[PDB]
C-alpha cells in the first residue's frame, strides 16, 4: 500500500499537477485513506484515478491526495444467462472484453482505447459509435458500490431511492466518491466480429444527408473519418464505416468453430487527379465485410457536440474551423443518439465530433471562441477531453450543473472528494 508524491498529467500531457498518490490492491485501506481525509476533513481532498486516459485534469489533485483503482482488478462473476459481470473499478474494458467473450458476451459500450478502467468508464458516462443504438455507458450499469465521503459503501441502482445519487455520479468525474464495485449488464453475441459497410461522401452536405436519411437504423455501430482541413465543396466530406456485431452463419467457413476468439495482431501521379479520386471512392465503398474486433485498435483534443435539429449551425462551426488557420488531420463524427438522465452525462443527440489540433501561437483564443459558438448553438464539450474551457461556459453549456451539485453537496459536505478539474469548473 504505497504513497508516492507523483507529478501527474492527463493523457494531452498538459497542467502537471503533483499529489501523493495511494496505489493498494486493499480496499480497507482505500477506505481508511478516505476517512483519513475526512476526519481532518478536508484540506485538497481525495480523487480517484483510473488509467489515466483522460486528456484533461479531471483525475488529478494539485497538493491533495490520488487514489489509483488500477491495483482493484478483480474479476468477481460472469454469467451469460443474466448477462451481468460484477468486478472491482479498476478491472479494465480490455480484461473484461477477453474474460467474457467465452460467455458469449460483449462490453456493452467501448471508447476508441480499451486502456479505460470500469471507474472511469462510468465516471465519464463513456460513449462509442454505437451511440446511437446502445446509449453510453452508464445506461448498462446495474449497480455500483460507492464509497462515499462518510466512510460507508453506498450500493446504488439506477431506479432505487439511491436513483439520484447513483445518476449523479454517473458523468460525475469522481466527484460523489470512489466506486469500488459494480455490476453492468453485457450485450450477448455469438461471435467476435462485425459485419460493416463503408460508403464516401463527397461534401459536408452528403455527410449529413446520409447520416439523415434514415440508413444509420440499420447499423448498430457507425462513425466517419471527416475533412476538416479542404475548403468548401471537399469540406466535410467523409469515409464512413457501418455496422453491426456478425452472426455464427455470417462468417466464412473457416472461421466458424472459433467464433468468439480475438485475434493476434500486427500510384502518386494519379493521387491527385480524377482516377485518384474514383480509386478512394471505390476502395472506400464495400458492403458485408466481414472484420475483427483487432482489427479496429503537441496538440490539443477538442470535443463537441451539437444537438440534432441545429444542423445549419453544425456546418457553420465546420466552416469556422476550416477557415481558421489551425488544421486538424484527425476527425471522427457521428450522430449521436438519445440521452439518459444523468445530469452532467455529455452525449446528446446530435452531430458529434472530435478534432486534433497541433498546439500553435493563437489556438488558446481561437479554442476559446470555438467554446463561445459551441455553447450560443445548444452544445457542450466533454470533460474527459478538457483542460481548458471557463467555469462560466461549462455552467452554460451543461444548464442540469446547479442540480448535480446539490446532490454531490449533499453526499460531500465536507469537500473529501476535490480534483483539479472540480476546482477549475467550480463544481465543489
Ligand atoms: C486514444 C483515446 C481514445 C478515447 N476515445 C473515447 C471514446 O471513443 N469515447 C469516450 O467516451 N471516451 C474516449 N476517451 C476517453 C476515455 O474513455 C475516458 O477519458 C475514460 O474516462 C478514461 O478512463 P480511465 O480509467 O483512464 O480514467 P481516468 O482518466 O484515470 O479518470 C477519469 C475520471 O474518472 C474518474 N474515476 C476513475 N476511476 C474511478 C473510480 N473507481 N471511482 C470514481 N471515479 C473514478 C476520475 O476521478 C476522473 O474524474 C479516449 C481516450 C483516449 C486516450
Ligand atoms: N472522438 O475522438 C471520437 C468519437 C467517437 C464516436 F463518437 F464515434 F464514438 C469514437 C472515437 C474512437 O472510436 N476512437 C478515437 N481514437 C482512437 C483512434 N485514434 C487514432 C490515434 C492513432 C494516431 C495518433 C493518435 C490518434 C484517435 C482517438 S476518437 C473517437
Amino acid at each position: 500500500a504505497t504513497t508516492t508524491a507523483t507529478r501527474l498529467t492527463g493523457w494531452g500531457r498538459t497542467a502537471p499537477s503533483v499529489a501523493n498518490v495511494l496505489r493498494t490492491p486493499d480496499a480497507e485501506m482505500i477506505v481508511k485513506a478516505v476517512a483519513r481525509v475526512a476526519e481532518s476533513g478536508g484540506g485538497r481532498g481525495a480523487i480517484a484515478r483510473g488509467l489515466g486516459r483522460s486528456y484533461g485534469d479531471n483525475a488529478q489533485n494539485g497538493g491533495g491526495l490520488v487514489i489509483d483503482m488500477t491495483p482493484l482488478n478483480t474479476i468477481h462473476s460472469i454469467d451469460a444467462d443474466t448477462k451481468l459481470v460484477d468486478i472491482d473499478a479498476g478491472v479494465n474494458l480490455d480484461q473484461l472484453m477477453k474474460a467474457a467473450l467465452p460467455f458469449g458476451l460483449w462490453v456493452p459500450v467501448l471508447p476508441g482505447t480499451r486502456q479505460v478502467t470500469v471507474g472511469g468508464a462510468i465516471a465519464c458516462d463513456i460513449h462509442g459509435k454505437n451511440h446511437h443504438s446502445a446509449g453510453s455507458f452508464g445506461n448498462h450499469v446495474r449497480s455500483m458500490d460507492l464509497l462515499t465521503a462518510d466512510g460507508e459503501i453506498r450500493h446504488l441502482t439506477p431506479t432505487g431511492e439511491d436513483a439520484e445519487l447513483f445518476w449523479a455520479t454517473v458523468g460525475g468525474n469522481g466527484l460523489t466518491g470512489i466506486i469500488m464495485r459494480a455490476t453492468i449488464e453485457m450485450t450477448p453475441t455469438s461471435t467476435a466480429y462485425f459485419i460493416a459497410d463503408g460508403d464516401v461522401t463527397a461534401s459536408l452536405d452528403e455527410t449529413i444527408a446520409l447520416h439523415s436519411d434514415g440508413s444509420e437504423a440499420r447499423y448498430t455501430y457507425s462513425s466517419a473519418w471527416f475533412d476538416a482541413i479542404s475548403a468548401p465543396p471537399k469540406l466535410g466530406r467523409a469515409a464512413v464505416s457501418r455496422g453491426r456485431l456478425a452472426t455464427v452463419e455470417q462468417l466464412p467457413a473457416k472461421l466458424r468453430s472459433e467464433p468468439l476468439k480475438f485475434d493476434a495482431p500486427q500510384a502518386n501521379k494519379y493521387t491527385f487527379g480524377p482516377i485518384g479520386e474514383l480509386w478512394y471512392r471505390k476502395s472506400g465503398t464495400y458492403r458485408g465485410k466481414v472484420q475483427n474486433l483487432t482489427q479496429f485498435y503537441g496538440f490539443l483534443q477538442y470535443q463537441f457536440v451539437i444537438p440534432t435539429e441545429a444542423v445549419d449551425e453544425f456546418k457553420k462551426i465546420i466552416g469556422v474551423i476550416q477557415a481558421s488557420g489551425h488544421y486538424s488531420f484527425l476527425n471522427v463524427f457521428k450522430l449521436f443518439g438519445p440521452r439518459n438522465q444523468a445530469p452532467l452525462s455529455f452525449p446528446i443527440p446530435g452531430w458529434n465530433i472530435c478534432v486534433d489540433f497541433p498546439i500553435k501561437d493563437g489556438l488558446g483564443k481561437f479554442v476559446s471562441e470555438l467554446d463561445r459558438r459551441v455553447l450560443e448553438f445548444g452544445g457542450r464539450l466533454y470533460t474527459a477531453k478538457d483542460s481548458r474551457t471557463t467555469a462560466e461556459t461549462f455552467h452554460a453549456m451543461y444548464p442540469r450543473v446547479d442540480e448535480w451539485i446539490s446532490v454531490r453537496r449533499k453526499v460531500d459536505p465536507l469537500r473529501v472528494f476535490a480534483s483539479d478539474m472540480a476546482r477549475r469548473l467550480e463544481l465543489l
